């Protein structure tokens, strides 16, 4: 169906605004981590009190609509807002409720700790530290649990693993539905009775994402172990970047990637690139300094590097600014900093995923390509060749991204100033970066944002990537083309 699309698309939104809102509690606070999860709370509550949490009455048993397996997630209460859980520091939620059942609770959700069926430990009776300090008793959630076996009942399972993410400390991964096939009492050797459920997947889903997060994982450690075929060559970048660049085939014997020169940044025409001036934040740029005039009023990130919204133009600190390299002022000079991967594909010719996990507003790689001038473009156009023009990357679907007025009613959203439009062209058929290999797409996960760095020519800003959502390992990136 298209209400499935519908279902996507809130979901979107709301994640969107949960994002945001809590990027907006770390800038005040900051303006005067362990933080990040008090942060996350608030965020939460203040949703709730907001209605602009998802499955709010818990009513729904099953799937969340617009809720897809292998979603991920970073805190517990961000599970609540997207209804897929509403106990933060259980492991099992339950609807007293009835349908099926009398009235009777029924477990809906449970959170599973990382080490497909699945042996589940009832809760209760326990300590600070979660030791087990007495026996458990069948009621509350492990009443449910048993309830929910004998009415056949849909669990959602939502598995939490120690995973690396610049976010928080933990990712949470959705991984579909269970069904309760057995339970039982057991007794640990601390001597306390507990309750014991066996959980078996239901039959049919997408693979599960934490599936997924332990693939890639072991594609950073060990690749060869999981796929002993395809990797051509582990880095095209051939060590131009911080990083190396995979290329992966599993298809055919085509290795095309291999035969550019790989160009780890735009270069532009000899002869364009000096007189500017910097800030004085010789601590790193907070706030009311000239470089946040430069960008209408507003830094364009946090001081995690993540972009707080888009702005038609970007001007990070340079050389002439005498703030030290930590600065949050100074994202995308850094260069590429995550793991990807080049991989053959049917659909489309190449198409790039990461391995790492990738945040909602994160800066990705640089869009590099040869940069020209209007005569050479002409030139080369001339000539019959194709050429990438930058200002015709749509990053539209997400402007709402920082946007809090859903939220907070006298929100105003900083300028977005009317400027003159880019108007120069890339050739990416000689030398290229990773980013060019990234496919197109009318739903892309990938926003441009044109920035300054290290020149200061408004005909000529280099063209950066950044996250538009959560993004997974092993999800394919997209752009708008235009
Ligand atoms: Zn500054
Ligand atoms: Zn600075
Ligand atoms: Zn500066």
């Amino acid at each position: 169906p298209e209400s499935e699309r519908q279902f996507r698309e809130h979901v979107r939104k709301t994640r969107m605004i949960y994002d945001s809102l809590r990027m907006f509690l770390m800038m005040e606070e900051a303006k005067r981590r362990a933080r990040a999860d008090g942060k996350a709370g608030k965020a939460g509550s203040m949703m709730r009190d907001c209605m602009l949490w998802m499955n709010r009455d818990k009513r729904i048993v099953g799937s969340i609509p617009g809720v897809q397996v292998g979603d991920i997630f970073f805190f517990r209460f961000e599970l609540c807002v997207m209804g897929l859980h509403g106990h933060p520091q259980s492991g099992i939620d339950f609807l007293t409720g009835s349908l099926s059942s009398n009235g009777e609770p029924i477990a809906t959700s449970v959170i599973v700790s990382g080490g497909d069926v699945i042996m589940y430990t009832g809760q209760g009776g326990q300590d600070r530290l979660g030791r087990q300090a007495e026996h458990q008793r069948l009621e509350g959630g492990n009443l449910a649990m048993e309830r929910s076996m004998y009415y056949g009942i849909e669990v959602r399972v939502i598995r939490g693993l120690k995973y690396e993410n610049e976010v928080s400390s933990r990712v949470y991964v959705y991984d579909g539905l269970f069904r309760i096939v057995d339970s039982w009492f057991d007794v640990g050797k601390s001597g306390f009775g507990v309750f014991k459920y066996r959980l078996e997947r239901i039959e049919g889903q997408a693979e599960m994402g934490s599936s997924v997060l332990k693939f890639a994982r072991t594609l950073k450690t060990n690749p060869l172990s999981v796929r002993p075929r395809g990797y051509i060559n582990f880095d095209i970048s051939n060590g131009k970047e911080n990083v190396p660049v995979y290329l992966f085939n599993d298809i055919d014997s085509d290795q095309e990637p291999l035969y550019y020169e790989y160009l780890a940044q735009t270069s532009f025409p000899p002869g364009l690139f000096g007189n500017a001036s910097g800030c004085d934040c010789v601590n790193g740029c907070g706030s009311g300094c000239l470089c946040e005039a430069k960008n209408s009023g507003e830094i364009a990130y946090d001081y995690n590097g993540t972009l707080i919204r888009q702005k038609p133009l970007i001007h990070e600190c340079g050389s002439a600014c005498q703030c030290p390299p930590s600065c949050r002022n100074r994202v995308t000079q850094k260069g590429l900093r995550n793991r990807l991967e080049v991989f053959r594909s049917l659909e489309t010719g190449w198409g790039v995923r990461s391995l790492d996990v990738l945040h909602a507003g994160a800066f990705i790689c640089e869009y590099a390509g040869v940069a020209l001038t209007r005569e050479q473009a002409n030139i080369l156009t001339m000539n019959g060749d194709t050429l990438v023009y930058p200002a015709r990357f749509s990053s539209a679907r997400w402007e709402d991204w920082g946007d809090l007025s859903q939220v907070l009613a006298d929100f105003e959203r900083p300028s977005y100033p009317d400027i003159p439009p880019v108007d120069f062209a890339m050739d990416v058929s000689k030398m290229r970066n990773v980013a060019c290999y990234i496919s197109h797409s009318t739903d892309p996960n990938v926003i441009v944002q044109f920035v300054l760095h290290d020149h200061n020519s408004l005909m000529f800003p280099r063209v950066m990537l950044f996250a538009a959502e959560n993004i997974p390992p092993m999800t394919e990136l997209s752009l708008d083309y235009g």
